[PDB]
């Protein structure tokens, strides 16, 4: 029984809007969790926050979490936006919302649970979790069954 809680994650999307789906997989406790869902209308962006979000809404107590994801865009907001946005109240610098504050909001609020470790992988050399991720979500976007709501054209 693993001593850390580990989360793998991935998003896709078919179009900038379109159909996009997201694959995570969680190894919590003694199981292995697999999540993935697909959205009609949403942004590839989008569906890489949402792996994240559903992973750790599903943890029910504080818990020591390494996180590994090859996505680029939940790096840059980790280590460069999201400490700066919070200090500006989640605006930007023309003083509108940020973009996708919808998840940043909500992932902001389950990492603050928790004691994280984050692990950016490189796309080409990520484990056999990551690519299964990856199968996943992008499975789930040829199949789309949900609404992003907190989609936008806009803000």
């Amino acid at each position: 029984m693993l001593k850390q809680v580990e989360i793998f994650t991935d998003g896709s999307c078919l179009g900038n809007p379109g159909p996009g789906g997201y694959g995570a997989i969680l190894r919590y406790r003694g199981r292995e969790k697999t999540f993935s869902a697909g959205y009609t209308r949403t942004t590839n962006n989008r569906m890489e926050l949402m792996a994240a979000i559903v992973a750790l809404e599903a943890l029910k107590e504080h818990c020591e979490v390494i996180l590994s994801t090859d996505s680029q865009y939940v790096r840059q907001g980790i280590t460069q936006w999201i400490h700066n946005w919070k200090k500006r109240g989640w605006k930007t610098a023309d003083a509108k919302p940020v973009k996708n504050v919808d998840l940043w909001q909500r992932l902001d609020a389950a990492l603050g649970q928790h004691q994280i470790k984050w692990e950016w992988v490189k796309g080409h050399a990520g484990h056999p979790e990551n690519e299964r991720c990856d199968e996943l979500a992008r499975a789930a976007a040829m199949n789309p069954t949900l609404e992003d709501t907190g989609y936008q054209v806009e803000v």
